[PDB]
């Protein structure tokens, strides 16, 4: 849409308010034009058929339980972009500030959010698993990360490539999190998921086996389910993510911790210039060890850190 570039306000899933960048052209739409070619939120009304319509609005004012979801997925994409570009130095997704694409309010009761190539879908839970994926920092970031994969090492879908293509994306949620400081914790999706029970999570990264994941690759699922247990063996990534960063003692390996800054210089690094669709955990391994080398030096704490905590997991 062409118009004038304006400010709405709003009220997200958790009833928390916010301001949101809009467009102004007889009606207010969901289209903010201050980020690259812009970020743009749709309605799917229901439906399964894809963008929908784009949201527009007569006020400027968000605060119907039904604007809910859309608040949300709009300022979330606002953050994950900010993100990227303030921290790594990337413009978008595809790195040439493409146009960033969402749908809410998609299917009946639908228990999961998506990126499917071109755009980011939100189901709005059934409401007692999950309540509007949306509403998750989390859960926006894991999303846009991969299109961010997409677009650099390409890891296929499947197997341990797949598992590494999770857990990036757990990773750079929680740094999304972290970032903008929305309650930081090392768990995903804590925040829309199981609105009866209290302190639990979808995933953990701190102790994936809290949930039933592996944190050992001597506990790596070799079945068939879930693209070959893509949600399942990211777990192994994860826990080695966290222990770079925070430290400790894992199945008796210690590892003195780096922090969160580095462990996304470092993880950034290798997506963007080391890994392949095909790369194994193995592989993930040294795509770390030589981004946190080309970063920090080969005899420096960080390569040190590294490989303890590929240690500690049994990668390698
Ligand atoms: C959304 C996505 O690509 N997924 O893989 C999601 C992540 C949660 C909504 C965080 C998923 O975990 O499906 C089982
Ligand atoms: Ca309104
Ligand atoms: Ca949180
Ligand atoms: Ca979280
Ligand atoms: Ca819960
Ligand atoms: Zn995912």
């Amino acid at each position: 849409i062409t118009g004038t570039s304006t400010v709405g306000v709003g009220r997200g899933v958790l009833g928390d308010q916010k301001n949101i960048n809009t467009t102004y052209s007889t009606y207010y739409y969901l289209q903010d034009n201050t980020r690259g070619d812009g970020i743009f939120t749709y309605d799917a009304k229901y439906r399964t058929t894809l963008p929908g319509s784009l949201w527009a609005d007569a006020d400027n004012q968000f605060f119907a339980s039904y604007d809910a979801p859309a608040v949300d997925a709009h300022y979330y994409a606002g953050v994950t972009y900010d993100y990227y570009k303030n921290v790594h130095n990337r413009l978008s997704y595809d790195g040439n500030n493409a146009a960033i694409r969402s749908s809410v309010h998609y299917s009946q009761g639908y228990n999961n959010a998506f990126w499917n190539g071109s755009e980011m879908v939100y189901g709005d839970g059934d409401g007692q698993t999950f309540i509007p994926l949306s509403g998750g920092i989390d859960v926006v970031a894991h999303e846009l990360t991969h299109a961010v994969t997409d677009y650099t090492a390409g890891l296929i879908y499947q197997n341990e490539s797949g598992a590494i293509n999770e857990a990036i994306s757990d990773i750079f949620g929680t740094l999304v999190e972290f970032y903008a400081n929305k309650n930081p914790d090392w768990e995903i999706g804590e925040d829309v998921y199981t609105p009866g029970i209290s302190g639990d999570s979808l995933r953990s990264m701190s102790d994936p086996a809290k949930y039933g994941d592996p944190d050992h690759y001597s506990k790596r699922y070799t079945g068939t389910q879930d693209n070959g247990g893509v949600h399942i063996n990211s777990g192994i990534i994860n826990k080695a993510a966290y222990l770079i960063s925070q430290g400790g003692t894992h199945y008796g390996v210690s590892v003195v911790g780096i922090g969160r800054d580095k462990l996304g210089k470092i993880f950034y690094r290798a997506l963007t210039q080391y890994l392949t669709p095909t790369s194994n955990f193995s592989q993930l391994r040294a795509a770390a060890v030589q981004s946190a080398t080309d970063l920090y030096g080969s005899t420096s704490q960080e390569v040190a850190s590294v490989k303890q905590a590929f240690d500690a997991v049994g990668v390698k």
